[PDB]
């Protein structure tokens, strides 16, 4: 979860026969057990059709936005017909689609051949000739994974987590794994946690079209509901401009303070040079809407803008030059002690030499920046998950309480604020006019 | 077997008596088993003729296309006659194709001449002449090896394997063994082995025509299923592009080191120079699918296109500039141990100091090479079985698991590993642009 830095997607496909109602004569026990089980597949065929015109849109921010356009490209002429003819005569396949995107497609199920070339036939052999009960036990287990594969969409609204053995099978599941493009020791790492994948992996019903019944199943790429979008917050931190001011410091308490300050200083040069080392970031990554906004905030006037609405409260609703608004906190303010507490003690000539507690007081107040600045700079500037440092319980709780969500759901979030942390990023923007802004990304479970 | 080098095929002929419907009068039970056995006759002709006209297609790749290509010859004009005369007054005799080729053949069986000479101008001296019990039971054994070839070839399509006694018997398959083009201990070779020669045999039927039923039985030239067809991987070891670094070496761990790289060196020297020397194979050469696939690798930028695909993943499958997508896997990294991992530790002037613990590991990791360096040398860059050197255990199955076979042909590999490996190849194909790459031939049975 918190080293995953994509999604891979793969199509899983069960082969279906074409047979419409077969209405022969059935007296006997053993031909009506095949006939309601027939009834059985017809109706579970018919409730995922029925289910695939019911399915909920999802945007650009849902976990699940990978997998759902893959389950879109499906849709183009020929695809289905080009996944059935490279799984004729293997289980596994790779199909380079019309998009130019090669993916991994898997046959688990061939009711096609099943029920085509070896139930009906015996079947018909007479009039619903009188089969084996060995028979109407093979095909009932048969039809079982259909059958819950079609329960499990149906209760979920086409798309299921964690990953059933129906969905995806231990072997079948290991066999993804070994065919992913992850290095070996990933490979190993997955293989030894299958239950984790499949708990961080989704199930998509795609589609029902010419004898095939597809879902694609998406799992995580490392480096309880679905996450339907993302909310970012600026939090800040206010900063005190201030150059080395060297006077007379003679005792440790003086000397104390100007290791501190020290500290301070260095802190927002490292943060400075590691804003200036970012590499980019695509479309499909996990940030792209925390970065989006933190582009937004280097729009003219934004900083200033955030600073005047923080000025008189630790935190505030900003509308930006973007036209979205904003929440916007001010978590730490060091701009105000370092200006108005620490300095004018210490400063009017050379150092006054300061109280104990005061050396205590300032080196509490700049551990939590030394403490962010050291989980971006390990990080590259993207953490997660979001640690007490970056948003206190406190905070954390005040941000949920702010959220476009139903009071449901702020007491949902409010429970489990660390499952909350661990699903969030947060992300360096920008160090401009004495103002520290980063942003922190929750996410949307409505 | 891990000597075979190519494939011979010999013309087995047994000779058929045309006779119709012969309707006399039969009363007692010694006429009716005479009758009732010319039927077998007839129905065994009947059987074959049936068979033939259902005979599966194969490719270039099977195991049995040479004497494929010989049945085919044997329906050009005249071939039946020039070895039916050849045959007249000799159980065994060469015969110059209209092919050009000289085959050797074979009567095993003279049905045209018992039934025709012997049976019938007994049986015609009445109405139906009541036969001794002896000439039952002469033309009863005489037939029996007709039904049984028969049979053997109706419940195998055509083609068995081992080649039984009734295909050959021990006396045919010796005098064959003494008629081929090999040499004196070669001969001895096989004829203190005629188990193990049957074992890796074909037989294969061919034609009836003219009074002949021929069958083709296929030999192996020294120096469980079918095979079909040949799929063919391409495996890569990691390349570090390093010249001699001669610095101050004074104690033997340093001195280890260099050891081991100075073994690096020689092993790419020692494949490079091997394959500036390899000869030229065959299109009826077994290895003809693993060297078309080696020359692919030498087109413009095929290296580097496997390259990329192997950059941060172990396996991955590649579509080269000839259309056709291969498998392809990186089985050793050297190029990032030696340049990230060793050299960074030893380098940066003088050699400094290595931990034994780390000669200790480099020594395991070039092993590996060493090792292929070494088997490629002595069998002039092809060797079978393929060792668990140039595939491992893991990634022997890693593989299986992608080929294009169902599934329960997978498990049959996977549960028969060593039987895989001895009739697979390992063809050394280049090092080029710090990548050394071998391509692997396993069977297909499908």
């Amino acid at each position: 979860s918190a080293l995953r830095t994509g999604w891979y997607t793969s199509v899983i496909t069960i082969e279906l026969s074409n047979i419409k109602e077969n209405k022969c004569n059935g007296t006997d026990a053993k031909v009506k057990l095949i006939k309601q089980e027939l009834d059985k597949y017809k109706n579970a065929v018919t409730d995922l059709q029925l289910l695939m015109q019911s399915t909920p849109a999802t945007g650009s921010g849902s976990a699940i936005a990978s997998g759902v356009a893959v389950c879109k490209v499906l849709h183009l002429e020929g695809e289905v017909n080009k996944i059935k003819s490279a799984l004729l005569s293997t289980n596994k396949a790779v199909v380079s689609l019309s998009n130019g995107v090669s993916v991994l497609t898997f046959k688990v199920l061939d009711l096609k051949n099943y029920i085509d070339k070896q139930l009906l036939p015996i079947l018909n052999k007479q009039s619903c000739s009188i089969p084996n009960i060995e028979t109407v036990i093979e095909f009932q287990q048969k039809n079982n994974r259909l059958l819950e594969i079609t329960r499990e969409f149906s209760v979920n609204a086409g798309v299921t987590t964690p990953v059933s053995t129906y969905m995806l099978t231990n072997s079948e599941l290991l066999s993804l794994i070994n065919d992913m493009p992850i290095t070996n020791d990933q490979k190993k790492l997955m293989s030894n946690n299958v239950q984790i994948v499949r708990q961080q992996s989704y199930s998509i019903m795609c589609i029902i079209k010419e004898e095939v019944l597809a879902y694609v199943v998406q799992l995580p790429l490392y480096g309880s509901a679905l996450r339907t979008g993302w909310y970012t917050s600026v939090i800040t931190i206010e900063l005190s401009n201030i150059k080395e001011n060297k006077c007379n410091g003679t005792d440790a308490k003086v000397k104390l303070i100007k290791q501190e300050l020290d500290k301070y200083k260095n802190a927002v040069t490292d943060l400075q040079l590691l804003m200036q080392s970012t590499p980019a970031t695509g479309s499909g990554s996990a940030i792209a809407s925390g970065v989006a906004v933190c582009k937004v905030l280097h729009l003219e006037g934004e900083v200033n803008k955030i600073k005047s609405a923080l000025l008189s409260t630790n935190k505030a609703v900003v509308s930006l030059s973007n036209g979205v608004s904003v929440l916007t906190f001010k978590v730490l303010d060091l701009k105000n002690y370092i200006d108005k507490q620490l300095l004018p003690i210490l400063n009017k000539q050379s150092c006054s030499i300061p109280n104990i507690e005061t050396v205590i007081e300032f080196q509490q107040k700049n551990n939590r920046l030394l403490e962010i600045t050291r989980e971006f700079s390990v990080n590259a500037g993207v953490t997660t998950p979001v640690s007490t440092y970056m948003l206190t319980n406190s905070e954390l709780l005040s941000l949920i309480n702010d959220m476009p969500i139903t009071n449901d759901q702020k007491k949902l979030m409010s429970n489990n604020v660390q499952i909350v942390r661990q699903q969030s990023y947060s992300i360096m923007c920008i160090i401009k006019e004495e103002v520290l802004a980063y942003v922190v990304q929750l996410p949307l479970y409505g």
